[PDB]
């Protein structure tokens, strides 16, 4: 059955990227089932713990680790199966009350949080490897529009002239930053509050290092009360989503009225728009809208979580908001869709042109050379090239197309005198690559400096993947070494006990 | 005048952080009046660029700085020459044409981009010094109740035996965390955005890491249009400011329920609480709810703040809400008044160790011994414990009067059999004490386990101030280099040119 | 399989109401599962007008309604049938190129409005009769309550004496403002924005008024572009559920307070608490904490749905946000649960009286006895009995064992003079059940005064019952209606053409 | 002195509603300044109804009026005597102890609910009479613009063809639905929780309906509590300025898209737009954003008070979150501003028309002209359409150049037959202005039909001026009573007794 939507001018197929944004609602994940596996491991981890402590002998946990083995495989089509109480006791049916010993020296309290805690430690890489993936786009898409002369906004209106790559830049700035956010908050994630039980830890000798290091963690949350009240992380996971997709937001933004029928300076990938049901005109932004759509649903979670920080005491509590997978799953394929969006954009590189030679972008240079020609002041030159534009304006003529009549009068009715510039020193103010050109210092447009700063991100990018990569393989490393270590302990009974 | 509000049981004055609650409000500079001090910095650092740079002679520059003094000191009573181009008007009237020149190179948004967050950064400081001085107070107060026993609750009900001491050292590590998300956005405020001019630089050739290094910058925002169009950092401010207000509002509930007329296990400090103008026996918690007060509003900022970003493009816009000197000074209040509620809190002790021994926070440590005595699992000991409070609370029996008949008789009722447990294992599981003592690991309230965080938390807070110490010292040193170059400017062009 | 929940102290079973605070998010629709049944009805009516204006015969309207029924049936299994023009294919496959013609008129505009209208409208009548339920549970609680002395609480302190029907009865009075928001809102989304197709209307002879009418809708939206860029009545339907749950938190809190282990003089039904895995003398209120956690999380809808409002223009708009129906969900098990927690709440009532009697409530109305009897201001006599207070609680004398001696020393301690009271006036001020039966005004506690407000409720509820009723009678007979003419249409053109 | 900003292209002054913008945050009072003079005139009432009901005699009632009115103006510099404790103890110094007296029957918490009401009611006149003139700015605006063709967006593409008229229409139907938000608030919010005392009435016997209408409410708040706790009002309140302000964001923004250099097809009155200190050819929609920016704070307030009423109990409570002057002023700036820009905005007519007629809008008429003409269904005319479309911008052929060759082609590549319709049935349909008459329904663009939805708002504008004008008429009787009250017992005890 073909896509029914794409019909008319949405042609082809909708770019994987594009259909992610009508496919993660349906498919998401509630928090409990996302984080079931999590608490599994945890129930691993912890026994393993209780063994080398000698709380349980290996008898014991090799019987309550083949249990869970079990019950996990029940869980996987019974989700009632998959909060505590109900699988212990699906354990305990299993197994029999060796079960119960499990939760030696725990609680539902620290379990929890640590679970969550690794679900979010998860999908932080994930949403890591995503910006990754969308810097990555921006820079290399910019190293190719270096040369793509074009106008840059303020308040909406057209300033200076810059090029497309010195544009993506920015973005790309904003994006390390966001991917600092992002570590930073890894650090504080990747903490682990197993043993501190209901709150107040436990006179079980537990070994809460053995417990972390099974289970990939970097270092403990140390006081007990704070492994199991501590939420500061969720609502940091939050915000950091936020503000990121509120930069995701302001590029889709931005490329919606770029491919407005009116500015007509880029046109969206056929696999990234769709069309109307009733106007057959239409090549409609719907990726661009959807993306900016979840950045304003990412405000939610922020405010519920914080809310409810703000609700309670110093104390674990069942009234806290959560950062649910639907969330995390909103934010992914709009930076996946954003990813596209930029790779595939095509830019009408003649109409950028135009635009920024005749619309008056270039009237700066013109009052600079004013100013650096024939020594006024900035303030007086302002006033005579604003004149030169009310004129223009007046008469129908285009920035281009100023020339020594125009200026002179301008500088005459402005200040009954004229002014000691030649028409060369006009037309190369006026012209909007040599604009460019002339911008060339740290972050400006001119095509030396904006490579200077893909060098620069391309560099950053080689340490982005490298941190995520050491990130990543250090959690593979721990989860093998925790499936051996059961393995170890599941047969040694089976065969030598 | 006496503070009329201090009669009956408001006894005294309010303490002065108490009364910073009551002040902040009316005395709150508009963030124009805030930041201006620091644009009138701007001009002096961005002219002595320009003089460096050969764009302004020594003569042209000292001309201008003389003119900045002048004007500056109109500016103090006249708050109508506080914004850009007013003051350079009035610069123009005090000096002549030549005041244009300062503006060369530069717009009001490079300019107003800088100024905030020179303003933010100086309120970062005074931040960072207040939650320091909180988490000292915090820490010093947790070493004197080492031995204060009492419980911790979660759900608001009662949980296990802690101490006070460790408690507070719950609210310690909140607050390094806290600390340290300040510290890192600390590094994003602390780039310098001059040079953007009004988004993609210009063709003047500016020094941008003289401005830069004149005015106590780190770093450079480099791109340009991230320059003027960046703003993550302002709303990164906001949600720090929320997420540490919110740990705050935790706190102050936690204090408020322990002071209630029921709980009565701590009570303020009577600079720190009033009165009804119509109920003479209240002792009003309102240090407290006005702490509380602030953490609430702090959730607005940073909704109108994100808001405006994800309503607008990746430019420069007039219509992004700004983080305003008014909410700051209620954190710093807040964070003050917290201070000294917890530095002169009176725990009630006989009380606090009361509840812990009657009120059946001691279950799990009989529950755990039925376990490490006997053998049972985990939910079987549960089963006859809870029994155990079930019955005592029928008959009226408090924790520490429950004995071998009761144990026994729970066992035989839930399970057909006795338990092979002494009287001394039960008086043992019973004692509150007893119960602090066996939970030795880390961050567990033994008085060994407390102390070594504190140990910790005091080598902690020895960095913390020196990273403040550092980063003040910064800043002083660039205000001197550019005082000096000012000075140098002006008295060369007066005596020898 | 029993409830593994259900341990020690978590006596029985949840109660219903309980039980439905953990089943609502993993059986919560999709916005695009709950609005497709609406968006099938609008078919229907569509098709209906369209044959009433000659727009279809017959005939094409008869072939199109069976086929209607056909690929209901197949979106039932199928979700990929949902959305329009994946249905308006399969309707094609299952009966030519005339079901092509349903959309005469139409976008998938106009109808995504009416259908999210249609939606939140059966959702706006569920909500009232929930907050209906709730407060008839909380008038007819608060009934059996006239006689229950207890103390109110301002700033979590002790205030003055009142009783729990008086208490109960501040909570209805809060739920019928909540209801006229409700019903305020329900005129606003009762209005069918079909005809306005994509934003402009049509050139099509549609009668508005009719399609209107057979999908039970009040009026119009009449402006084309107010049809399908309209959405404040969203953002209105998210903030009114907001604040109704933030009422229904404050309740919650004040339950849970009242139900500590210190203040104990409330205790939940055991059908509505739960315990802990490891504490076993846990009586957790988790059905209040998880009722607070449903209000915290209505703000996120609120904030995500204002934020895209203000993102857009007034325009038509794939970037806003939605309510949706897990948040609805939400809020009807957070209502249900406290509706069963009010029904079923446990006052301690001899505690009650005991803190009434014994903690100084009761010391406004020694003070107002002063100012009636001797003729003082209220400042002197506050002050007189606040130093009455002081030394009470230094010599450890109950409020109800104060006498004339400890009077007559606070006078003259604080005034240097006696005061003409006697003991008799004294005693009969400190009893608190005087103090309620003396507060007898409108809205006071006495029980007259409360009786009268009860009477009131039962009236109002009878009105809101009788709202509730009507304007569900009008969708179900306009629903009829519909089928009715469904059925006209299909038998005709199979019988008759 | 000059307006500074007014330099270049901002010519002229400011419009006295744009200067608005840049004048309420300094001027804004604090909250504590915006209710004192509410809380003078409760004093009066209360005193005047303790005179009615004996509890005060007159000659005492008008010492302490007398002594109201002597305080009062100490007040108007001494801001220190504008809280409540410190205005009393003022009062005792000017009168002596019979001030204390004023506070008989009463509390600081009934006091200032009641002020911060009075305060809300008369900034909610403020508001609907601002929400009328920005109504009636846009309806007349529309009236004069029947015949204004322009095109109408959705997703920001060309849709279809309407008027200027038509659009303004949308958003009269917006306002009237935000007005009827604000008069339903309006209901709440004028009721007198006077009589609460402190949260439970007073054993006083008060006349609570005389001291409510003297202050010119319509009703009374009954239950003492929630006289004390209800604060919902406050939350509706913040809410009804967000939702109102994003409408009035959507028309900035929509304005400011019309006004862009590539849009061009409406310019603001340079009194509403400025200009930039570096670039000469800015015409900045300064307007436009600063009243967006007023939208985006306005989340702010609404956010921050639904927090703090989901952190507390159902109490009299100081943590409760005020909503402020300064946040009322800048909705009310916001609201002038944007009622001259609409008033003064300049439509571009011939550029409107030639984007109505070149750039595909009239694509949906075409496609129905082929249903109508051929009886083809929607589907199918839709892709023969949308072929057209794609074949014309792949040769350059406007819209309204699109002849019956093209369309005869189109339907062969798509279909492999041709179409019987003739050039003159093409010529029609693609004329914008036919596009608009054909569009002749209810709420569509035609001029009869805008017609008639401008006559029922001047009807119903009437109706809102009236509603106005009761309200306030009410406010102003009271006023004069409660002020005729007090001059009658001071003249009386002066002369009589
Ligand atoms: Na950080
Ligand atoms: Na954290
Ligand atoms: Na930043
Ligand atoms: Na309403
Ligand atoms: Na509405
Ligand atoms: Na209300």
């Amino acid at each position: 059955v073909p896509d029914a939507t794409r019909i008319g001018r949405a042609t082809g197929a909708k770019a994987p990227e594009f259909q992610e944004l009508y496919d993660f609602d349906a498919a998401a994940l509630t928090l409990t089932s996302a984080v079931f596996p999590y608490d599994s491991q945890i129930h691993r981890a912890h026994v393993v713990m209780l063994t080398e402590q000698g709380i349980l002998t290996v008898e014991e946990s090799a019987t309550i680790l083949s249990g869970l083995a079990q019950v996990d495989e029940l869980a996987a089509t019974d989700g009632s199966l998959r909060t505590y109480l109900p699988y212990e006791a699906a354990l305990k049916r299993t197994i029999g009350s060796v079960a119960g010993k499990m939760h030696i020296g725990r609680s539902r309290n620290d379990l929890a949080n640590a679970g969550k805690r690794m679900f979010l430690r998860d999908q932080l890489l994930r949403t890591i490897e995503a910006v990754i993936g969308y810097r990555e786009a921006v820079v290399h898409k910019a190293a190719d529009h270096l040369d793509t002369v074009m106008v840059v906004y303020t308040q909406r209106k057209e300033a200076q002239p810059i090029t497309l790559g010195h544009y993506l830049m920015a973005i790309s700035e904003n994006l390390a930053k966001n991917l600092d956010r992002y570590r930073e908050l890894y650090a504080r994630i990747n903490l682990c509050p197993l043993g501190a039980a209901a709150t107040a830890g436990t006179g079980w000798p537990l070994n809460r290092d053995r417990t972390s290091a099974l289970l990939g963690f970097d270092g403990l949350v140390v006081n007990s009360i704070e492994g199991v009240a501590g939420w500061d992380h969720v609502a940091e996971h939050a915000f950091v989503n936020a503000v990121f997709l509120s930069g995701l937001s302001r590029l889709a933004s931005e490329i919606q009225l770029w491919s407005t029928d009116e500015y007509q300076v880029a046109e969206l990938d056929a696999s990234f728009a769709g069309t109307s049901s009733i106007m057959p005109q239409k090549k409609n932004p719907m990726s661009l809208e959807r993306s900016r759509k979840a950045a304003f649903a990412a405000m939610g979670p922020l405010v519920g979580i914080l809310t409810s920080l703000n609700a309670i005491e110093y104390q674990m509590s069942a009234a806290r908001v959560e950062l649910e997978p639907r969330s995390i799953d909103a934010l992914i394929a709009a930076t996946h869709a954003m990813t596209g969006v930029v790779r595939t954009l095509h830019p009408n590189k003649e109409r950028m042109r135009q635009y920024a030679a005749e619309n008056y972008s270039t009237m700066t240079d013109l009052t600079d050379m004013l100013v650096r020609r024939v020594g006024i002041d900035y303030r007086e030159a302002h006033e005579i090239v604003a004149h030169v534009v009310i004129t223009a304006i007046e008469k129908g003529i285009k920035a281009n197309k100023i020339g020594l009549d125009l200026v002179q009068e301008a500088a005459v009715a402005q200040t009954g005198a004229g002014i000691n510039v030649s028409a060369d020193d006009i037309k190369d103010a006026l012209d909007p690559w040599q604009n460019v050109l002339r911008r060339e210092g740290k972050g400006m447009p001119a095509p030396m400096s904006v490579k200077a700063s893909i060098d620069d991100a391309m560099a950053e990018l080689h340490k982005d993947r490298a941190w995520l990569a050491n990130a990543t393989q250090a959690l593979a490393n721990a989860k093998q070494t925790l499936a051996d270590s059961v393995q170890q302990i599941i047969q040694t009974d089976r065969k030598y006990l």
